[PDB]
């Protein structure tokens, strides 16, 4: 009700104002959008409280959000290279999973925490990545399409991690065999959706009884999301291949515009929440400020070497770029560290470790990423 | 959860069917959307059922709906013609009120239980009238104009009504004392709006610490209706004055596409919802069906008389164009309905009536007015 509505309204307005902020200090995305559902949230102000209604404008927020994602992925320029993104991505899950839940341990966690842990660390921003690289212009670039190109599939492989640990921890000690039809499940599926992308195009909705081509995106978005549940998997995630499949179609019916109009609405409601549920306790608390710190930086070498051994393929110049690239976490490991706390699994020590982390990547990447790419234009403008 | 992503799923998906259908059979708006909801509601399949979010998500809908209608009103082309309007629309509400309450009376009505049938008559469709004009193209005709012109005064009328209602349904035998306050505060937030409104242009969001001019517009609108319930007015149409504000920067900031994009998603479910709530008794009653045709007539001719002794200044030609193209009662007149049956101060029976009459009045628009535009436009063909 009324309750409600007066909460959006703090939401929204707390998150505009706190967006003139950021961008007039030149930190993209993915922080502000917090901090204000932090700010307006019980630990200062307490304006908005976490009610089930704006629980759910939060999962919509994260469905539309990788709908969104979804939605700008073509099939035709990520193939010229994912041979060589596939080895990061790879690299991209292998190494700060690891460094996750060896580090974990040894802060004191058990089996089931220290691996949403990990799972935290495996995800990357695909959002945030394409913003820096989109008012450089420098995109176009080989060595963009690489980080993006990897992001895309770590993002996948990000969800069938976390649908393995949440599949442990609804049910504890699970046998591998609950695990392993999870993956099975999982790749079948996004091949099926990767395959019927491809067959898209071929096919337009003209003989669907559709009343227009928006309506069937969304009905197709949330249904594809829905479908994804009943198979026991996450529905944030089901949604990106609803979108993968109206990827091809996207310029043709005029979707990428409104359908962002609607995740310009919905996104930063889910961002706000999540920083509700930050506690005054949470923050600058003395355990979670040191180990908070080290397992950042564990996952930017992690990453480092990840975007090295994996882009060596291309150049040196070139392999430090998509090292660093691959720094920012934001969307994806939030949907982790949300996840992992409504199922029990995640502490409210653990739940600021990993908002702390997400957002000292973040802010590490452009004042990092910027001057490497200026870097690699220069040795490329003298070998070309 | 995904208890409700599914639900949502079925209802956008039915909705899809069912406006395919409808277009199909030219008649353009708000019936398949409600009768898809019967469909998919327990009536019939029971695919959906009503829960707390999903009632919700049929506020926004409304909220959206008419935030829609608030941005596309312009206040320099309706003032070329109000004067004129506000004699159609003073008919409007006053002959059909009677008609509901009068008539109520006599099926046996309470005092409170009547007074909200005649507000369900009050209302008027601006949407489908716009719509009917549109395809003819014929709206830029003055005839048109103030049909839409009193349609837009209307709807706000059958707020304060609706509102003084209420306040009544809420506490019994409320004294002329709460209702008086309603209509002064009504009367003076409307005309401050209009008032703010008119000064908007000369000022552009710019200096506001706002992060892009249509975040600006969703908070401005939900904050706007949120302080509307806080007055003790109704949200649903506390929107449709913060979208008058926006209604002259409509064009300049590239709004007007965008919230179309909100409302063309959530606007369905507040339509289907209403026709979910529709029952198998309600439907085919014995009693209902006459009543609910007469009713209906009552309706009409309480038009004809208002959209004539009205209209009658402009000419005999047009004043039978206003007559019948006032008849449509669509959105406004479910927010009554939809009000009036979570309060309990409507029956099981009531709501079928006026489920069962709006959807003959727009069902009669098309039918009536399209030969009428024709038969105007001859008549000025020769006298021009």
């Amino acid at each position: 009700g009324a309750e409600h509505l007066l909460e959006i309204f703090y939401l929204l307005l707390a998150a505009q104002v706190m967006a003139f902020i950021f961008k007039r200090l030149n930190q993209p995305c993915v922080i502000g959008e917090v901090l204000a559902g932090v700010l307006v949230g019980p630990a200062l102000l307490g304006l908005v409280h976490e009610g089930e209604i704006l629980e759910f404008l939060a999962e919509l927020g994260a469905v539309f959000l990788l709908f969104m994602v979804g939605l700008e992925t073509r099939l035709k320029d990520i193939l010229a290279v994912g041979k060589e993104a596939f080895l990061v991505a790879v690299l991209g899950v292998a190494l700060p999973f690891l460094g996750g839940y060896l580090y974990g341990l040894e802060i004191g966690f058990e089996t089931l925490p220290a691996l949403f842990l990990g799972t935290a660390l495996v995800a990357t921003s695909v959002g945030c990545t394409a913003r820096v690289l989109q008012e450089l212009g420098v995109l176009s670039r080989p060595y963009s399409r690489i980080i993006l190109g990897a992001a895309v599939i770590d993002d996948v492989l990000g969800l069938i991690v976390l649908a393995v640990v949440n599949g442990v921890a609804e049910t504890g000690q699970v046998e591998v065999g609950a695990i392993t039809r999870l993956i099975v499940l999982s790749v079948v599926f996004v091949g099926l959706a990767v395959f019927l992308s491809t067959l898209i195009a071929r096919l337009p909705l003209e003989r669907l009884p559709v009343g227009s081509p928006l309506g069937f995106a969304l009905a197709l978005g949330v249904g594809m999301a829905a479908l994804a549940a009943s198979i026991g998997l996450a529905p944030i995630v089901g949604a990106f291949l609803g979108g993968m499949l109206l990827s091809e179609v996207r310029e043709k019916y005029r979707l990428e515009e409104p359908i962002f109009a609607i995740e310009s609405f919905l996104a930063p409601i889910f961002f706000a929440m999540v920083g509700v549920r930050l506690e005054l306790s949470a923050l600058a608390s003395p355990v979670v400020l040191v180990a908070g710190t080290v397992v950042t930086v564990i996952a930017i070498l992690g990453k480092v070497l990840g975007g090295f051994l994996g882009a060596l393929t291309q150049g040196v110049r070139s392999a430090l770029t998509v090292g660093v690239g691959m720094a920012p976490r934001g969307e994806v490991g939030l949907i982790v560290a949300a996840l992992g706390l409504k199922a029990g699994a995640v502490n409210e020590e653990e739940y600021a470790i990993v908002l702390f982390m997400v957002v000292f990547t973040t802010l590490f990447a452009p004042f990092a990423l910027k001057p490497l790419i200026a870097w690699t234009e220069r040795e490329r403008a003298a070998k070309e």
